[PDB]
């Protein structure tokens, strides 16, 4: 049961090695695809590379490849896509895979810059009245509404396929100060943010998988799906006994390398669980509590 073994681990400060127990333990598969020297700039990463099982193809005859993992969680019935954030020539790549995967939202994690070093393309228009047309995809993409939050800002997107005209409501949701390789602030700001999401239908089957990213698509992105798949496992159940994170986390590695990046990520993933079981477990009121205590005013 996680809250003990919450507290074992703490006690025993053996967080390094149960983190490098995951890491030994995790599925290792073939990448080939990722690795073919065509490919060498979609990917941003040297040593973070989609899966071939579970990689995202684009439905073009060109070139197939982005660097985006499907994560397929039966028994949660959940699926999320991790990918990298987007460079400046897979801009147009990324949102033909939103549009063919049929999502309805857009979860970013980092920021374009931080430590002094670029982690993303802008790959969305910040101005309504500059939008933006992806030429190699033929798609065009325009702001439609942002509402800032003091840690957090959610926009409105208009994606057009330009050779259908047909068009999407996008919703970004975009969390500005979770650190490369660190933590969100608290658990309660965490929570507040992956319910924003969850309240917006961007999560629900009846749209494709969400697409969640950072800089590489496995620290920051594979904190946030963890926490959301235990919590829906617990809530299917009503069961928290039941959810073993660790082994759900091993499951998700089976689509994703290297899914959280640290020990303190694990770590932090087991507070929001935890944390969040008290709303599955039926205190409503909880979630208000998470609000006030993000102070997302301002």
């Amino acid at each position: 049961e996680m809250e003990k073994e919450f507290e074992q681990i703490d006690k025993s400060g053996s967080w390094a090695a149960i983190y490098q127990d995951i890491r030994h333990e995790a599925s290792d598969f073939p990448c080939r695809v990722a690795k073919l020297p065509k490919n060498k700039n979609r990917n941003r990463y040297r040593d973070v590379s989609p899966f071939d099982h579970s990689r995202i193809k684009l439905h073009q005859e060109d070139n197939d490849y982005i660097n985006a993992s499907l994560i397929k969680m039966e028994e949660a019935q959940r699926s999320y896509i991790l990918t990298q954030g987007p460079l400046p020539n897979t801009c147009g790549h990324f949102w033909e895979m939103v549009w063919e995967q049929k999502s309805r939202g857009v979860v970013m994690l980092n920021r374009v810059m931080e430590k002094g070093s670029l982690k993303c393309a802008q790959y969305w228009p910040q101005k309504e009245e500059k939008e933006m047309i992806f030429e190699d995809t033929n798609l065009k993409l325009t702001l439609i509404s942002e509402d800032i939050k003091s840690y957090y800002t959610v926009r409105q997107l208009e994606l057009e396929n330009l050779t259908t005209q047909e068009t999407r409501e996008i919703l970004h949701f975009h969390y500005t100060t979770w650190p490369d390789f660190g933590v969100p602030e608290s658990p309660a700001s965490f929570l507040n943010f992956l319910f924003k999401v969850r309240e917006s239908g961007s999560l629900s089957p009846e749209h494709g998988p969400v697409v969640v990213h950072c800089s590489a698509g496995i620290g920051r992105s594979g904190t946030f799906c963890l926490a959301d798949t235990c919590l829906l496992l617990m809530d299917k159940r009503k069961d928290p006994s039941s959810v073993d994170i660790k082994k759900v986390l091993l499951e998700m590695r089976k689509f994703r390398m290297g899914l959280i990046q640290t020990a303190d990520q694990l770590r932090f993933s087991y507070l929001a669980v935890i944390e969040g079981a008290k709303f599955i477990m039926g205190d409503s009121s909880v979630q208000d509590q998470w609000k006030e205590l993000s102070h997302e005013d301002l």
